């Protein structure tokens, strides 16, 4: 724009003018006695009067963004913005003096300004700071923004500085996630950090990304999850496990996809799925009580219950309930196939019985469970590192945790039998030669570790992300993330 | 190895001799009293005979691994090895009747055991269980190695069933984490998280991990430096902001380094590099007496002293110290590079001043610097990011911290004039033209952050790797990572 290049020259000519009249305009370092907030905690109970009987005791320093700006003559007003929210400033020539009112004529909306002063209320009862000194802090050569729906994504430093419900979510993740550490590490589990370049990346039903160690020549993947080395530990013998950190997935485009997301996975010698539901459900209520105040959250204009016990119901119960088909005497891969093709399922003709079911599940089930709901008992097709049930063999001790209609959690009794899980991963290898390129490799030092013995566990992967859009109300993984990924 | 192969068959034919007998070979869920430890807590003050007057109120569940194993007869003890340690277990024919017996004499060293009884002592007074009820939980297909330098770090979970001070050290490692996190949250630091795939990889002189997006067809680099990301959380406002997680730097193979490394940087608005020194000094201090009880730590079997106040010496007057060269009286990069030549300092010809001076301190100063020491005054040749120091332009508010005689952080006041900065950021690229492979790139987008108005403010970053190192008396970094990359 040309009135955006002019006004971008003349911040340059006020540069030169700060350098002209002798300061850093760049600023050096500027002691504070507390935020807008703390002023308003301690000061807006009094009134004006009350407010100039205790001027000797109410000098305070604070810094921040020039939002608003007035008065052309000896006396103006401003509002600066901190992290906790604007406080007035009232500047005056026979306060300040004549060389730190030139600084005040010279500053505009945007540049970092430091104030030295007393506390007082205007007629209109607005608590301010009658300043005795003034500092600018940092001359701004680009003015922010007024009044593009993706440029709070592209540049969230503006969205953080005009939007303050944006900050408020940020916080909460952070409170959210040192909170679940806090209730992981008072129930004995230790966090430790595991390697996020593999020479195999396994774990999940994922794409890879790939990159290239130079001086070694030699291949390494993106972890695509932190399952297989927090198992070599519970071989080693740690017990109580966990680590919250980025998993990479090279998956397709969308808006509810990121290329890189938070994860925490967690594993619990001599425990079983049931455990895993246990934890899990009572670890979510906890984080939403202390972080919200209560388990009763609103998403999108509706309750989401998570303080009242949530709901268990198995994949083939849930899918017979939507669709009236029972899987349980559903005898082969071929009624199965006939079964999709009469309620209108669309499938590959490599899947069989397992994959079948599930995605029964996926296109007619899955988008009701808006409140919480462990749907377990996922088939061992779909279920590569979990144990199977002994009772029917056909399904594992699995479950997913869905919430507003989508997966949150994702868990299962471990398989522990090394010859098994060599047949698993043999028969992942069968659907990757025939097109399932997101299929599990070959993990010769895994299924090494599991010979060494294995206890019985239960494990647990949670997407943190997630967790926090259900909590914060945030309706997409780029409203919880700092920086989100976006095209070019 | 014949032998191993024979044992490997033997435990084959075990494992077909347990499903025979009707029991799950590789365990359900099971329950707990305790450790080994709260076992000896309890009841080690009581002797043999205080014991059996108690065996109604000392009934135990305990879980771990065969360790050792004796007695062909109708009695039979073991050690079994949990988390906190090892307890001996004391197996009766008589107690736990014939169909459990068999499932003892089944059992091998390095199954999984579950044992429920009651506390005695024998006649050499070693507190033991005998057992009520035994369990096998889990059987092991490949026994532990007895009495190869590399299999601890391509096999820890073998190192942490075989080594004691090596499960001490990853348990420290995650105390000496939280207790930084507690430290900065209680200071008011907000945890976040930023991106680790980078469009441009900066904040930091190093050559990244290049890999591809798929469905997008772009280019992507793993961060070299959690930098610049966080610089644009303090232009939006958030003031105090950290950050612990995974940097990438694909730099030469040594022993040590490590491709993935963990690092801490932090950013604190309205301070400069000396409030940073106070804030690094104070809090490794604080993490080492809450740890380890106290400030003065063993390194090697030398006294690190970090209780008394750290060393601040300036890089000039360090190499002056050393060599006799006062880089503030040489006046050209010739003088340099003769000084150099005389001194026996490895250089290039492209070098110019301040290159000059730091291969000065980095081969003659550097290993030097045992106990705790701030090495400030860095030349702006190589501190891109750092703010110069107003009273001699030559060097830059910085500071970089060497303990036992390796750097430990890199801090310095941030450079928030845009203008400089693009002025650094094209000298950098003057240096990768003519032969620097890891100098900074052009990042047209931080610039413009930048420009909307940065406050003055104070940045660190800390090695926690090597910070672990110092505090558990490690001697290699392969040490403190649980799996730290191996070749092939
Ligand atoms: N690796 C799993 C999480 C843990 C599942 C239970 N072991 C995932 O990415 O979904
Ligand atoms: N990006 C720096 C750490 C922060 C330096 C101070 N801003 C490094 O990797 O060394």
């Amino acid at each position: 724009s040309e009135e955006m290049n002019d006004q971008m020259l003349v911040r340059r000519q006020k540069l030169q003018e700060l350098y002209d009249l002798g300061i850093d305009p760049f600023g050096s370092k500027f002691d504070r006695s507390g935020l807008s907030s703390d002023l308003k905690e301690e000061w807006d109970q009094y009134s004006k009067e009350e407010l100039v009987e205790k001027e000797a005791d109410s000098h305070v320093a604070i810094a921040g963004r020039l939002m608003t700006k007035r008065g052309k003559g000896k006396a103006g007003f401003a509002h600066v913005q901190d992290l906790a929210g604007q406080i007035q400033i009232y500047v005056r020539k026979d306060q300040v003096g004549d060389d730190e009112f030139d600084l005040w004529k010279n500053a505009d909306l945007g540049d970092i300004v430091g104030v030295e002063g007393v506390m007082f209320k205007t007629n209109t009862g607005e608590l301010s700071v009658k300043a005795k000194k003034f500092t600018l802090l940092t001359k701004s050569l680009r003015p922010l923004p007024d009044k593009d729906i993706e440029q709070r994504y592209r540049q969230r430093y503006l969205d953080l500085i005009t939007n303050e419900d944006s900050t408020r979510t940020f916080i909460n993740r952070s409170k959210i996630i040192q909170e679940m550490r806090n209730y992981l590490n008072n129930k004995g589990f230790l966090e430790v950090e595991t390697p996020m370049m593999h020479q195999i990346a396994g774990g999940a039903a994922a794409r890879p990304f790939v990159t290239h160690h130079n001086a070694l020549d030699a291949t390494l993947y993106m972890r695509i999850a932190i399952e297989l080395h927090l198992k070599r530990l519970i071989v080693g013998g740690l017990e109580k496990v966990y680590e919250i950190g980025r998993v990479f997935r090279n998956e397709g485009v969308s808006t509810r996809h990121n290329p890189e997301f938070t994860m925490i996975e967690l594993y619990e010698a001599y425990a079983d799925y049931h455990d895993i539901m246990d934890l899990t459900e009572s670890m979510v209520r906890h984080i939403a009580n202390e972080v919200l105040g209560s388990a009763k959250v609103q998403y999108n204009g509706e309750t989401i219950d998570l303080e009242s016990a949530w709901t268990r119901l198995h994949i083939v119960d849930a899918v017979k309930e939507a669709t009236g088909v029972d899987f349980y005497e559903v005898k082969s891969d071929e009624e199965a196939k006939a079964l999709a093709k009469e309620h209108g399922i669309e499938i590959k003709d490599t899947m069989k019985y397992g994959h079948i079911l599930n995605e029964f599940f996926e296109q007619k089930v899955e988008e009701t469970l808006i409140q919480p709901t462990f749907i377990y008992g996922h088939p061992t097709e779909i279920s590569p590192l979990a144990k199977k049930n002994p009772e029917d063999p056909r399904f594992t001790d699995r479950f997913e945790l869905f919430i507003v209609g989508r997966e949150h959690a994702n868990a299962f009794t471990e398989l522990n039998d090394p010859i098994d899980q060599k047949g698993r991963f043999e028969a992942q290898l069968v659907e990757k030669a025939q097109g399932n390129d997101e299929a599990h490799e070959m993990d010769e030092d895994y299924i090494e570790a599991l010979e060494y013995g294995m206890p019985p566990t239960g494990g647990l992967g949670i997407g943190i992300d997630r967790l926090v859009m259900l909590l914060t109300d945030s309706p997409s993984i780029r409203d919880v993330l700092l920086f989100p990924y976006m095209r070019q």
